[PDB]
């Protein structure tokens, strides 16, 4: 009926938390602290940096300066004008995100308490609001100190996930990880609105695709409609269901409301199925349900969403390692699909800025041609707009519940707070066709959280998607080339980011990685930029992976910064391309490959192919030519090489292919291949070449020339000769 | 027979005030009297529509489309009010207000003090009103709220939305049928539907007396009974009260045991001799023994409490089958007292949509199963758990009972709040009924991840009734392979439609609607005939469930008659032949088949249904056909691949001899005659009969121990001439028009 936004400029008052959390407006106002101007949605640090109280945490060795504020309390306060409500209307205050532990007041009357950061919090403030100006106050307390209110188990201590994160329901990466800083932060990081609800309102509209037939263009969509219906409005309200696409109506059904909950089955015709990238087009149809009066025609409530007709099933392998992880394949609309995609790490430590990055970051997966994406359980749950873009661009979604690496409490209190979070996120996202699977991310089979709690929520609230109770040297080491997992989550390879980002994330005297000139030893800022979480001065650790991989492939490690960037990005590009080629090259058995990762969430040194500021590394372009729907590649063989072609679509393709040595120009093979649909077809057994070099391949499919290469030989290689081969190949630059 | 020192009844004339429920429901006496409502005279035990039909507030729902008129009352509140005289209580005594039934959500008040809040209509509710009652006149107030609006205080799951069970029935603990089914009308109703009494308990009182049969030897007349007695015993009365156990039958005392109460809970192991076992119908006698336990002072001899009940020495065991379909429901057999019994009985659907009238129907409805000779009955989980008197009659006539927990066909919640309500309900009904020898099995109906069926209800049976099995899963042409090739050994035979007797049609339908065909066109039904096929909600359509009546008479008799009397004979004969064929098919396919539970012997409302008897006791033609195929020893004929097959079935533990004569009723030509030896508790094939020509009927006349019994078998293939089938029936002489 009405949704007045409460986003804007608020009043933030922060002060160190005493031994007893204030938890009262009086206490908060009486506390001696600093008052600055805030912005909702926003994270406290942003409101302080705009006021000049803190320095930029994204520049080198400044993330640590935000340490004392992890034990501070925050006091958001504003005034709003309440809307006039008629008899029977509700007035709901909606918070999209409170980080995290906070008490909510309306006109000095507590209307609720917040204990989660990943889900929404709604409060009925109808009987507490006055006419005219009303006051709204929330009192956030230290999340780190809330952990000491619980007794951890032996399993919950010592894991990479910080022990302060085990008893609380916040994103584990905020407490620190290999790929993101320790910036716990706090605040209203999402929208804050006011809603008016008529006595006849729609509580939930759950769209479920029973069946779908791509041929003959048929589908069967069900609507699980739950409504709040006063008994005098029974038999007097009718539900109006409308399926449309680009204004054109496809189906319209009306039925009289005779009970609060109903199941309306719709057998549609002339509709297209929703397919992931390559295997078809993302067909979306606007589905709208309305509760209107049969007499006056008044529209009491209307809910609208873009749905898609898709059936998902997880076929488990029962021959090759029947119980081991990875022995599964996704079946979409009866067709077994091959999954190639990235892992979705946080878009920002200050998660209030995630909404601004979701548009450009999803476009990274579009150019990358990813048909899947796994939202890592260390990040907050993305909002509905992320799933709307994944619906639009046909990128399937693998959602992990927000639980990091480690075991969690087995007691009733933790299981209750988790069930509340699970039911909230499931009902919110169970209508997006991109979403295909929920996961527990355990790595025995006794964790109640993974085999009783998160399972039971899916059993009752989402029976359409499957639930899984559980999830460094030479890239050709048998460790990689013999992993029996059909479906794999390949680890990343470290790569120095682009030079432009180095000069922005590091101070001018620390841009050079080698401190005092000695190659191999990293300065303090370069050590901090791998997170380090706490400022424990030391040498080595994670950054040594960058020089070890450069040493394995290119003999030594260069001293010049420009040459070292080319080295680290090349060993990352060839490694990732080799991993994707290997799994696509065994596609009859290999079922999918998700890799790590496509974009960072902070200016840090990492194993990603693109940084926070959009600086695409070389590994992005190498793998972009290996994610094409129809792609030719070369895999190592027992007695030579093997030229293959993989097809991740439902259509057959024909074309020619020409491979030849780039160092000399001698042609190795040229022929005509027939790439059958949804399979890998072997072209010919290319003969083993001699020494080292690179084989440039060029295949034409339906009047379009595509390119790819293959590095042959055994390391070490001369770096100036690899740059010579890449430039003469004429595919990638730098 | 729990001898409380005082039990004063509060049943009788009450004061009912009903009014539409506002946004926030009324829960206080202040708001109840202040609400603008309507006051009439009520009767307890009773339902609100019974009290409103009196004084002319509503027309008879049992007649024509008058039911849907009760719709606005589903959002009404109901305020029962009364005044009672408090009995005198000595120091240490307790005054308990007993409620046998409260449909459903309600707040109970005594002298303006809330003594209780209710949320279930299937379990009893007791409250201690010692510290709230005064002397003389006390006021009793009950404020019942709308059950339908309570469902909107819960969020249902995808599974709970869209089942044959109303979505409103899932979050609430009420009989699912009330919200409307296909065999019972929509009538949520409300009101105190069972007794309301005042009880005075002594400080020394019996909390529970649980009788358990550990072993039984029918030969030599031996048994081993256990008594799990829990009492309320003040510590100063320890070592001063003795328990007196008395097992007796027909006045003669079998066992008497005295023991000093040295603790509140005890177990008494009894090894009796000269006692008979309790058997179902056919397999023996329903031997019952009156069991009495008393708490009496060892010095003064004053009896503080006595609890008496009749029990039966019987052991039940469910034998599973891991050879043919290991794990599929229907592969089991009941073993009573070491013998595998064949179950032939009915499903038990509600006796009345206004369940306050159920108690008046149990006596006659049970008698229907006695003449029917049912050794088993399955109380459907849409009815309300019946009261002790129903199980007492099953104990008396040897009818085993299969009780299903009141759960709907659909899936339910898996959260803690619903499970807590269901555990309370399960413990209450189990402790109440765990002493009846008739009860043999509990079922939760309903993958296997359901907390309700595979945890909540199982845990209860585990701790409170480990003597009975618990099953966590339960369920055109009548010779179609859909019926004749059913994999289940223990089957729940789906019923066939049958037009009720003519006298019923004239009483339930208006005079202008007694004829079924509106506008005279055969095949189309008038609105009343559409509603009486149970159309929960008043949505006008054509056909639907009623079309099954004409489809069956069209397959069997070619064309549906245009005369009402001939249409009755058609629909009742296609049901009589179908259900007779289903029972003869399972009784003839033993020992693989283990039992058949047909649906249904009696309806709970004047409706057109698949039953063999209507709400007013009108036995349809199928009722008499089934009686000749439900005898202890029965001769029948089954279809074979290259002919027929004359068989005899025995559901007793005794052998029998006799002679059988099968002849063609039309020609009079004898097809077979000879002596047969029916061994006990098994099926014996007599001989293969040659394939008779054309259509007709074979009459079976077999005598056993100087008693002539009769049966028949209709051969040929449909369609048949209706007047020729009537000719064949009259020629047999077994049944009547």
């Amino acid at each position: 009926v009405s949704e007045q936004s409460l986003n804007g400029r608020w009043t933030l008052k922060f002060f160190p938390q005493p031994a007893v959390p204030v938890m009262t407006i009086e206490g908060a106002e009486a506390a001696n602290g600093i008052v600055v101007d805030a912005v909702v949605p926003g994270n406290v640090e942003i409101d302080m940096e705009a006021a000049g109280l803190v320095e930029d945490p994204m520049v080198g060795n400044n993330i640590y300066k935000l340490r004392p504020y992890e034990g501070y309390q925050w006091y958001y306060s504003r005034t709003f004008a309440a809307p006039v409500v008629t008899e029977g209307q509700r007035l709901v205050l909606h918070f999209g995100g409170i980080d995290t532990f906070a008490e909510v007041y309306v006109n000095g009357i507590k209307v609720g308490s917040a204990d989660n950061m990943l889900i929404e919090h709604d409060y009925d403030i109808t009987s507490v609001v006055k006419e005219g100006e009303n006051r709204l106050d929330v009192i956030i307390r230290s999340s780190v100190m809330e952990a000491q209110n619980h007794f951890l188990g032996t399993l919950s201590i010592g894991n990479f996930s910080n022990e302060e994160s085990a008893p609380v329901r916040r994103a584990p990466s905020t407490y620190g990880w290999d790929i993101m800083p320790r910036l716990v932060s706090a605040g209203l990081w999402r929208d804050v609105t006011l809603r008016v609800e008529n006595p006849v309102t729609i509580v939930d509209a759950n769209w479920v695709t029973l069946s779908v037939n791509p041929k003959a263009r048929e589908a069967s969509e069900s609507l699980y409609l739950q409504t709040r219906l006063p008994f005098e409005m029974h038999d007097k309200v009718k539900a109006v269901i409308t399926i449309s696409r680009d204004g054109r109506q496809i189906l319209r059904k009306e039925a009289l409301m005779r009970k609060f909950a109903n199941l309306f089955t719709l057998n549609l015709s002339g509709v297209d199925a929703w397919w992931p990238r390559g295997y078809g087009e993302p067909a979306l149809y606007t589905a709208e349900v309305s509760l209107v009066d049969v007499t006056s025609g008044k529209i009491y409530d209307t809910k609208t969403s873009k749905i898609g007709f898709r059936t998902v099933k997880l076929e488990l392998d029962e021959v090759n390692l029947p119980g081991q992880p990875g022995q599964f394949q996704f079946i979409i609309n009866g067709e077994p699909v091959f999954a190639k995609g990235t892992n979705w790490v946080p878009l920002d430590a200050l998660h209030s800025r995630d909404a601004s990055h979701v548009e450009e970051a999803v476009q990274l997966m579009v150019e990358m041609n990813c048909n899947i994406v796994r939202c890592w359980g260390g990040n907050v749950y993305e909002d509905t707009h992320f799933f709307e873009l994944c619906d639009k661009y046909g990128i399937m979604v693998w959602q992990d519940f927000a639980m990091g690496c480690g075991n969690y409490s087995q007691r009733d209190n933790f299981a209750a707070a988790l069930e509340k979070e699970a039911i909230s996120v499931v009902v919110k996202l169970r209508n997006h066709p991109s979403l295909i699977l929920w996961s527990g991310n355990n790595e025995p089979n006794n964790d109640r959280v993974s085999r009783q709690v998160l399972s039971r929520v899916i059993y009752e609230f989402d029976p359409t998607r499957p639930y899984l109770p559980s999830s460094r040297g030479y890239y050709k080491d048998p460790f990689y080339t013999e992993n029996p997992s059909q479906f794999v989550s390949q680890i990343g390879y470290h790569g120095c980011p682009n030079r432009e980002t180095l000069e922005r994330m590091f101070s001018p005297d620390s841009v050079n990685p080698w401190q005092n000139g000695v190659v191999g030893m990293w300065n303090d800022e370069w050590q901090t930029k791998a997170n380090r979480i706490y400022d424990d001065k030391f040498q080595g650790g994670r950054n040594d992976l960058m020089t070890n991989q450069v040493r394995i492939i290119f003999g030594e490690v260069p001293a010049d910064l420009d040459d070292f960037i080319f080295a680290s990005q090349s060993v990352q590009a060839e490694a990732m391309k080799f991993f994707v080629e290997l799994w696509r090259g065994r596609r009859p058995y290999r079922t999918g490959i998700i890799w790590w990762n496509i974009r960072d969430g902070w200016p840090l040194l990492s194993d990603a192919i693109s940084d926070y500021w959009g600086g695409k590394k070389q590994a992005f372009y190498y793998m972009q030519n290996v994610h094409h729907d129809v792609c030719c590649l070369i895999n190592p063989a027992a007695n030579g090489y093997m030229l293959k072609v993989d097809n991740n679509t439902l259509k057959d393709f024909e074309g020619v292919v020409e491979v030849k040595d780039v160092a000399s120009g001698k042609q190795v093979f040229k022929g005509k291949f027939v790439s059958k649909a949804n399979q890998m077809s072997e072209i010919a057994t290319l003969p083993m070449q001699k020494g080292q070099g690179m084989l440039v391949i060029s295949y034409r499919i339906e009047g379009n020339e595509y390119f790819n290469h293959y590095l042959y030989g055994e390391p070490p290689y001369k770096l100036d000769q690899y740059r010579k081969w890449v430039k003469k190949c004429g595919i990638y630059e730098l």
